[PDB]
């Protein structure tokens, strides 16, 4: 027997449930059009919920039984972001689940919102006072507590009808990113990443396409000069990340991949509203296509990890 | 007696008829809903204008009388900031003074936007020229010439009637405030600031919420998509803060805390055009009643600091 | 005879075209005020159709017979950019035949929005694998691939009628844009350029004032509050720029100062679109002036140093 093992777990597989819930979301915005699409959505959204429920017992467990490896996981200056997951997927879930149970999902969005908040102001506002974050700290996954758990509480909140304070949160998530993304892309010219966490580069692709897909939750799809200005960022990003795909895999393909599934479900997502709003259809088409495609690439490459012992630690 | 001494006003000073000017326009906009809000109002105003007015002589007394120390406050990359301040302040006593004597206020209002635009002309890009500024001179202090003035210039044009030459300003604010911000942030994650530069952490507050009070004074009051996510990120920044404070009054309560006031009133001001707008009504009370408590506050430990011959150096 | 030689024709001078282009551009939308200004545009847009023929074939003799050359340009983080140029140059020339020869002007807008898309593609995307980009290769060339090139795909994409397409490229400029600049200006500010670069200080002009007339091309000239906060931090930067040019040319007036002409030209472009919108008319005409002037004054210095000499390598 060993001492200590790490947790079999890693928290960032809560990116797992991220992607397939927000994959639902995507799928359930065509039911407008086609109304099979909503098959498709509440397969994804119960695969999802179920994953989630999974890793929640599981980090339950971890934080009743191995404190202090949650508790070094906190204090890291880069690994406390993943955390963030947490909330950002309770409150996917409490979306998918509004479908069935809007008052069980109101539950979920308030404790992931309420959840979030209290994790960013406790630990990014921490960074401010120096000396534990250092130039290598410069991560993609930054992004989560910082920009993504903003825009997730800001769908999830008008959802719910809180249009303006979803805007509040949209806003934060929007202004904060603009402020990170400058020192991230200089760091990633100047030092980049070691292999180990390269996969994390798809965190990249998220920013723009997260917070459009937010905007237009909020907006009711209407498709506008910054709906169409974010679109167009977010392919930019898009391109650069398939160019330097084979050197994000220069050490083989792994199961961090599924850090591209945020970026890639809210580029399926915010696709159905340019769709629907006819800008743009053909690429939108596109969109939905090739990020389905991805995730259907990432959980086969799972299934395949699952089918081997090569999933959990 | 000394060689030399320290000049008795810090030039930092100006900061308190900043934030008691900009509060008195805080509750000048409440007039159309509350009568007695003018009465707070105009004592609030012509209290800042006399502080204003003495502060003024007595930094007109330090150019006539002890200019090396001007100068060298002015070349240094850190200290230069504070003396916006003066422009700045110059300005909001115009705004004031424009509910008695509408000429006299133009003339304030053009001799602080003039000098503030002097100022950052020749200051702020003689720094580009490199060797001077170095990595910790990246302090929230540097908000003041390049952002606040701006802003402070935007809202004093617009109510004289230039809204066009106002939303110019307004503009050199704003993108002023995202392109210093990021590295701003990523400084203070690495290095942070020493104790006796903690509390112009304060400074941090004001950007996102003096935006929104000089876009909605240029606007009419019109709360769009705009101001309320400038209001999300203010938020953010206020709950981060908030977090801080304990660390950021480490070594004790000092006047240094007036850099607060500035996103303080500016909270309060921007509050009124919420309610009146009727968007998120009771974060917007919340907010007003805040700003004036921690407005007050301040003002208390002023008063204590003065009763004590502790306030002039 | 000389073993090696720099090849006669530096890429930067692909500014020279630049410039004169978009030039004739502003001067063509002058023609609904007043006709006679369709003959400047008209003389300008051949000029820069002209010098552009000539300098394409000499960066293909470049390709053809000093390919290591340019693999050298191309390779360093630095050099890159100026390559950007040549997509850049070949839309201008479109929009300006397009006034003769749409379907030829379609190509040449494909060529060049292909073309740029493809370069930054392969090349800016490639920086973020680090190592090779240092701290000391943040110029404002940068600007070049990252920005200009996407501003100037939206505007000739809306010339053709594809405004939703053009958005997109516009968004991924403006974007690109805001990001970039942060680290550039702390970059300027602690270390600057040495003189053989500084130059190219004239580039900082550039980005809002592209930005807006991208903007306007795209929306058809209607001035929004936008377009007022572009102009306004155009015009900040214009300020700084002129305070710093004697030190800007501290060892001397070179061809270099191209650079400034991208931004003068958009100046004068988004300076037609004020007036006619009836905003800060007086601006606008001083504007206009003004990018002329200094456009008309590098076209005599270039006459000056061809007539000694002095222009080619
Ligand atoms: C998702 C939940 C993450 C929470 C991690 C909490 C980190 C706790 O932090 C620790 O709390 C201890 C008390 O229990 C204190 O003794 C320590 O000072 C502090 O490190
Ligand atoms: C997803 C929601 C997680 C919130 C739980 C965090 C509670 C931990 O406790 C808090 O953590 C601090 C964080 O810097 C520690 O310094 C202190 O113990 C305390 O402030
Ligand atoms: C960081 C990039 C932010 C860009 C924000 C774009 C400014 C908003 O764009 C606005 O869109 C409106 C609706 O489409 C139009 O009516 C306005 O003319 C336009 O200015
Ligand atoms: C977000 C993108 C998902 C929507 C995919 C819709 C694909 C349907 O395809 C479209 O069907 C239309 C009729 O309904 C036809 O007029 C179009 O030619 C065809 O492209
Ligand atoms: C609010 C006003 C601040 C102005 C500070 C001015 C700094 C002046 O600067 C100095 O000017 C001198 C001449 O008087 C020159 O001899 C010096 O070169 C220069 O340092
Ligand atoms: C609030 C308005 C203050 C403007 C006064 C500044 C005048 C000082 O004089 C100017 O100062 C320069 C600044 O870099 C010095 O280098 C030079 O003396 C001169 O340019
Ligand atoms: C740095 C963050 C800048 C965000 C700017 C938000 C873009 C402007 O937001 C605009 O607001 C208008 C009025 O509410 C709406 O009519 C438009 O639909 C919306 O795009
Ligand atoms: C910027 C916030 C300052 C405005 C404070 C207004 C507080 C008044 O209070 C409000 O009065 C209303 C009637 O006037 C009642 O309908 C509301 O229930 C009550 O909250
Ligand atoms: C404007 C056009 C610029 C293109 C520059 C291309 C840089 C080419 O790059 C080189 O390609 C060679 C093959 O020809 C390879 O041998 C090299 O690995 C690679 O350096
Ligand atoms: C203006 C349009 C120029 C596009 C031509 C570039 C083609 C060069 O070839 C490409 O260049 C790479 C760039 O990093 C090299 O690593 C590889 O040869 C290849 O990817
Ligand atoms: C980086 C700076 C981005 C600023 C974008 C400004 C947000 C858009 O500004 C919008 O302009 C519209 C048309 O004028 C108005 O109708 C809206 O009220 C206003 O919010
Ligand atoms: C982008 C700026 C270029 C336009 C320059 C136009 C200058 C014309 O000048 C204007 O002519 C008007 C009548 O046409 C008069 O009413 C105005 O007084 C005069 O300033």
């Amino acid at each position: 027997m060993n001492i200590t093992k790490p947790f079999p777990l890693p928290t960032g597989y809560f990116g797992i449930p991220l992607g397939l819930a927000a994959l639902s979301l995507a799928w359930f915005h065509l039911e407008n059009l086609f109304p099979a699409a909503r098959m498709v959505s509440d397969v994804l959204g119960i695969v999802a919920s179920a994953v989630w429920i999974l890793f929640i017992l599981m980090y339950a467990y971890k934080l009743r039984y191995y404190f202090e490896e949650v508790r070094a996981e906190y204090h890291s200056p880069v690994r406390f972001s993943f955390i963030a997951l947490i909330p950002i997927t309770t409150m996917l879930v409490g979306d998918i689940l509004y479908r069935w149970n809007p008052l069980i999902a109101e539950v979920l969005i308030w404790i992931g919102t309420i959840g979030q908040l209290l994790f960013s102001t406790l630990r990014v506002s921490e960074l401010w006072q120096g000396g534990v974050f250092e130039q290598k700290s410069t991560h993609p996954s930054f992004y989560l507590p910082a920009v993504a758990a903003n825009f997730t509480s800001a769908s999830s909140l008008a959802l719910l009808g809180y249009h303006d304070l979803g805007y509040l949160f949209f806003g934060a998530g929007m202004i904060a990113w603009i402020i990170f993304e400058p020192v991230l892309l200089q760091h990633l010219r100047i030092s980049s990443l070691e292999p180990q966490f390269r996969a994390t580069m798809g965190i990249v692709l998220a920013p723009a396409f997260v917070c459009v897909s937010a905007y237009l939750s909020i907006n009711h799809g209407e498709v506008d000069t910054l709906a169409k200005i974010l679109w167009g960022y977010g392919f930019l990003q898009l391109f650069f990340l398939l160019r330097l795909f084979p050197w994000i895999v220069e050490k083989g393909l792994n199961i961090g991949l599924w850090a591209f599934s945020a970026g890639l479900a809210s580029m399926a997502n915010s696709a159905t509203a340019f769709y629907h709003g006819n800008v743009l259809q053909g690429v939108s088409i596109f969109a939905f296509v090739f990020s389905n495609v991805m995730i259907g690439l990432l959980v086969l490459m799972t299934i395949y990890k699952l089918t081997k012992g090569q999933f959990f630690l």
